[PDB]
């Protein structure tokens, strides 16, 4: 909960193997670009230009660590930005600074990106008094999902127990090849032999019925209008006391207040982390000294 | 160059090598929801719910393809995409079928976005009467610039060693730095009297950086009459909105940062339609 | 739940990746051997001579298509392993069939008599009238664990929440850094609101009512007696109905009887997977001009 | 031969990425349990709850090492273990400590049980007066062949010929497909233009003399009974003085006294790596902060 | 060009993922010789036993900095070598010692074999008056890339290549450049191989920057390319194929710009190297 | 023996690694080569340009099976090449045939190179009367390990003594560690309960004289001139014992003769693939229907 003691949560061992494949990315081969640079003593300042939440510190981190070069924070991580910020120095070699400057940039870049707008989206959320958590995708980057679902729980929001837990959802998809949802949802306690949570993609008002009766614990309101929405969350709320209400599907920060309804647990956004813009960072080099 | 022959652009083997990390990396421990929907015979629709370009096949099918799943599309690569339109079906076992659908809908999301992005970037500097180039930069997603600088290249987007003004700084002046480069370029600046410098013992390119609109012509004109031989790129605040500003009688490339910073993904989704 | 359906579960590109390490692993050199056998047509039969469970057909498979072969199986995943037996045939090349039969083997034979030993202790608490749930631990050999979890799941054990990846586990250890079980399990909740499952270990009966105090939804009951577990057990759940009894620690085949109980809801065994022995195979060919 | 120096044998640079493949099994994803515990400095003692040998520090060592933890030992690498002994103290960050502790520890057990496996049968030959040499045998487990093959040094049993020098080993199966023995002989010394050492599989006094009389340097005797196994190697001992015996196939600690002889050389247990228990070990924290 | 900088060319974590495959290549299983020589501190020395120029150093003291050794030089990267010279120390375990000194070795008389070549033949090049520069090839030994190509660069040698198989697989040399420059966007660059004149005119009409002429034989070779830097001034003309140390003069011209060798990597010979352990503890 | 056959030593699931490497070192980026060429069928032809032995076929095919093409080829594997020779054509699509082109000529090229050098070395020695085996060392390059001594083999080199001679090599650098060759034998000797062969590298009649006393039983004579290696080898019979005598350091091609006597049993050249051209090839796409 605590923004700061999230560092924690980062593993070891696979942080420094994804920060090493990145490393190898970017220079596949010899860098003239060192031999301007020499290996003289160097510092550089990081400036923050974007308004936003700071997110990333540790992922900046280990990609300095692994050129050996150090760093010193002077903002927390989840410190509000006010742009034109000096939010670090970073010290080492001048050809080894140089070479970590943009894998580290553009990871804390699209990390705050959506730091920021899962903060931004969270405020709206309780600015219409709204008491449900708001939520992140699966709808993540393939390689950087380490990255963007730390992002989402710096910034506030959660990840869905997709991968924060493990709930075994049904999509509609499932549902199709399983022959309707009732099929789906025993087939979906068959595995797991014990209290189980199971949740259902549902597209329209009558399957989300079929699938409560069906005995689904949460049921996903998936592209529904606002208009449509709160009246269907009303009766499965009649209808079950203990299935949760979850909403995806076109949310946005400016019409989020519109599916925040008195009937609905969850708001996933989508643009999250598909929309995102990435906070504005640069690496100056100060002084050589 | 054909709107659909830059498939062939990939080395098959690292492409797969790709798509199984980023299998790997989806799935490490087993499949329950493979018993929800069993193993047999299937096909899904891929629609596309947004305007933009398309882009990313070849990623598409080296997933499928590592799942026993065969696709067929129905546009070309790179064509323009008009909303709720049928792009593909994905024909393979059930489970196969939802085991590639994220990897495959999140790669051809950004993928496409960044190419839509690139578009309407070169769309819009066609239409306001500029020869040239329009480019990308490096701020890229970290190990996913493969496909990012695919989707620039679709999108009909735009050598030596680049020069930012960090190695001038670590290399003392700039008139020492070139030099240093050379002896075995787009050098940057922030001033009228770096960029003539720039081009000094035999220099290539120059690249401006968050410069006025206003403040970059006499800047640019003054370099046709230093040395012809020399491009000029413009860079920094460049958006969709305010892209006619930055184009100019000499300004030969323009690499904005918001075609893969700050361009939206692409909704697509796949559905399954008949299953025996 | 039905045997051949288990196969489903592994995701085949790390099934493919794990199959390829095992055999960079046990031929990185020059195969002389091959020599002596040629790389003539030939046909092997698989020979069970252990009683037990037959699990790992997957593998099995696997190992044998990356070397250009195909097998045929006469005994379905899950079946009674009757002493000399001819469970499948094998057909490739000489050099391509010999190549893969030590990593086959030892695949088949770890798996199964993991299968075999859960199928005989599922069955001994079955046959006491325990309406519990045997499991296995996550005592399991480093990097063998994928093959491991699916030797337990063929033979009738249970798969735990954890894994499913919405349970934090605190154990004994975890206490005693957090300063207590209260300040343990609350930490523990505040790792994200909305995950509450939280599973205490726990070594007294003391121990156990202030982890169920402090809000913890399991109770592992570690290396108890069965005349101290039971009278735990029953004051739990007569304090506790909503929190789960999970006992562990000095579980055997022989005295499982004594550790099942009315208010005991999963017994998971550590023997499973540490003391399983390995059932005995070969592969023999039978006819090579 | 001396246990501590056995250490050495272990390659820096695979025993790092194995520990580093291991770690990032059991970890990949984000690790909730590091904020209950905290970052604090900490101490844990190793415990050691049931009777053997120890085995396996260097891996314990490799995997805390990674871990940026630290270990000093109270017992060398073989001592014996007399239940509940205090054989380690391993001090750390908190989260790291935990971290490792579940792959250490599964690691340790392995290791420590196939060694308590092999010193167990190396000495019931040793009682019984037998000069010969108890050794393991190729079935290990896919992927820790390294770690099984250092449990059965450092427990005592002998390295082959696959491990020091060369060998050509003719299966049964290479008999069948090269049809014959002297033909699979002679086609196994056309591997090299130098001396080979060639050893066939027999599983008969027949089949062992017809290797022999084809110029066979080892004898392998699969699976004979006693009553067989004593006047075959007695005969080949007289008549072939150069061909070295070895038995192996449904031996057990047991029976080890009725397959030892002096006429065989080597008895190579397949149970030392395939019915070997581990050992119990655990990991207590003692103080934090 | 730099001299002892160019160690920082070579970027660290590439680095070390390669030597880190190397040990593993070289020490699969046990280590049965560790028992023989024991983990007692100790001291090697290097010695150079061929002449020639001495390349590899980055990756020397990487290999042994993955074994927790340290490495002393006495000599820079990039000297020349005359045979029995000391070139440098080596410190740490006695059993870590020897674990390197096969991948060590090897890789250091590869690369300074390389190296030498490149030199060796910079030099005839300039022994004949020629002012352009001698270049290698892409010829190199699979999954040593990296290794090689320091070695040339220590040695002094040095965009899109159309190979006379994408003359034929598009259908002339013409439309084979300008598919070229197609999706390169004036990017990339654009270099052509080319067996007569006939064909070198007709990619630079099409704008090619380079023309590679090979396998033609030296008096074919001097007055195409006269005639062909003449029409087209702009466009570089690259001559290679069946040109080796001693035929080099007859391939230096005064319209020839670039020379690429394919012996300067596929018979380059290895520089003799070995590593003695000394006055041990 | 027969080079035909030699095809059967090659690991198909390392081959098939190693070659991915290869390729994804050749290509680390877009090929916008492949847009001038295309996709449509088409087939080059393979010219051997250069006279030697043929060797590294399985190479050859494993890249271009890899990237879904295929090979004829129309000489065996080991035949001496006439230049002027068609040896095989490769059909697929165009960039494909194009992409593995440089790879597979570069193996091809070294591979046959290290076999034509070795088929040389050992013609010659015959030539001279010397009835000793021509041997390659470990010179090798890294990551090219396999294809290098598969080419020794082929051309009919020993590069596997060390792998299948019951051998094992005790470095003057081990006499060294050790303390005198005394201990360095009898440290080699104590790791095996077998007898095994010690081979010890000496620099010095003093240093040869004192292995054979220590009981060596080849002894490598290391950089001797010719002028000082034959009256070495002939005293060493002063030991007389089957006590072999091998011969290395800068033995070439044009010096070979000199060293070739009849008290030197192996001659062990590191220029066979440390100084080994490689051969002309190339390949040139025909028709194109």
């Amino acid at each position: 909960m605590d923004a700061e003691g999230l560092a924690l949560l980062l593993p070891p061992v696979t942080l420094a193997a994804l920060v090493d494949s990145w490393l190898r990315e970017d220079c596949p081969g010899l860098n003239y670009a060192a031999l301007v640079s020499g290996a003289g003593p160097s510092q550089a300042a990081l400036w923050a230009k974007s308004p936003g939440v700071l997110a990333g510190q540790p992922f900046f981190d280990a990609i300095f660590t692994q050129l050996n070069c150090q760093v010193s924070w002077f903002l927390p991580e989840g410190s509000k930005l006010v742009p034109v910020a000096r939010v670090a120095e970073v010290r080492g070699p001048a050809h080894c600074l140089l070479l970590g400057e943009r894998v580290a940039l553009n990871t804390l870049a699209r990390c705050s990106g959506i730091a920021s707008a899962a903060a931004a989206a969270v405020e709206a959320a309780r600015g219409a008094g709204w008491t449900g958590h708001v939520a992140g995708t699966r709808k993540t980057t393939p390689g950087f999902r380490l990255v963007e679902k730390y992002g989402l729980l710096v910034g506030g929001a959660a990840s869905h127990r997709y991968d924060l837990g493990g709930l075994v959802m049904v999509k509609d998809n499932h549902v199709v090849a399983a022959g309707g949802v009732e099929k789906a949802v025993r087939a979906a306690r068959q595995a797991a032999d014990f209290t189980l949570k199971v949740e259902v993609e549902c597209s329209s008002l009558q399957e989300a019925v079929q699938a409560a009766e069906a005995g689904a614990d949460l049921v996903l309101l998936d592209n529904f209008k606002p208009e449509e929405l709160h009246p269907t969350a009303t009766v499965l709320k009649a209808q079950f006391p203990s299935v949760a209400v979850e909403a995806s599907g076109g949310i946005t920060l400016d019409n989020l207040p519109q599916f925040c309804g008195p009937h609905i647990d969850v708001i996933s956004m989508g643009m999250l982390t598909q929309a995102a813009p990435a906070l504005d960072f640069s690496l100056k080099l100060f002084a050589k000294e």
